RNA sequence: GUUAAAACUCUUCUCAUGCUGGAUUCGAAAUUAGGUGCGCUUCGCGUUUAAGU
């Protein structure tokens, strides 16, 4: 379901060391979207509390440019620029001190990327419902979820078929999970209704590095799924 | 079912002070208290004395 996301309030999404992303990762997508289908009671909820179902893939929310494709990732720096227009990085992030509490936000009015792909026809009827509800009534992604940031309305919805990356030589769009992995990446998954908190710190490899692999992985998948790594067509 | 949840950039501070709607210009110009009506009516300078010796 490729689609385009504009924040009109923005977001805070954190890391450790303290860095804080400048887009907004597809596990942040799947945890605002398994929390409204929990508060809908959609058939699909016990999934988004399993970490391991595969079939619906939320890719991550990449910053689409002025070209109007999709900005990709560069190894070793913290920025992502249009192969197709010459940057994306460290001049959207806003220091931010508010009644002692200080942090830092992504400022708004930039549009995202809303590319989630679905594998079966289990969901399609969940999911429209779900982008009906992003349409009608909005998403929230990061931090401040109750105090309002992290606004995100559709700006286009398009369901349009996918096809898996038929090559072998893929570049890593997000951070992939690997055994021996470099870049640790850490998340959480919380669990409404058993007060459950987790963070889940797993190594692996970090995004825009070209990786000459056979296996192909499906579509992208590097391990994890649900957010974690993608891949594209180099 | 978002390394989440939680936590209001809040509190203090008067657009205030200085400056006069003042200066110039005459309620003036034209019009006669004028027109009508008589100090009139009533009351004899009388009374008294020989141009004589």
């Amino acid at each position: 379901i490729k689609g385009i996301l504009e924040s009109i309030t923005g977001f805070s999404i954190p890391l450790d060391n303290g860095e804080y992303a400048l887009y907004p990762a597809g596990r942040h997508l799947r945890g605002a979207i398994g929390y409204i289908a929990f508060n809908l009671d959609l058939p699909i909820s016990s999934k988004f509390l399993d970490f391991d179902f595969d079939d619906i893939i939320f890719r991550d929310l990449l910053p689409i440019s002025k070209c109007g494709k999709i900005f990709y990732p560069e190894k070793n720096s913290n920025s992502l620029k249009c192969p197709s227009c010459n940057i994306y990085g460290s001049s959207v992030l806003r220091n931010i001190m508010a009644r002692g509490l200080s942090y830092k936000e992504v400022i708004e009015g930039k549009k995202y990327r809303l590319s989630i792909i679905v594998k079966d026809e289990k969901y399609l009827n969940e999911m429209e419902a779900i982008i009906r509800y992003i349409l009608s009534y909005g998403i929230y992604l990061g931090n401040k979820v109750s105090k309002g940031y992290g606004k995100f309305k559709i700006k286009e919805y398009s369901i349009v078929d996918i096809l898996p990356v038929k090559d072998s030589e893929v570049l890593l769009l997000s951070d992939a999970i690997i055994d021996n992995g470099e870049k640790d990446i850490v998340f959480s998954k919380k669990e409404i209704s058993s007060s459950k908190f987790e963070i889940i710190r797993k190594r692996g490899k970090a995004k825009g590095d070209i990786i000459r692999d056979n296996n192909h992985n499906g579509f992208y998948i590097g391990y994890g799924g649900l957010g974690f790594g993608e891949i594209i067509s180099l």
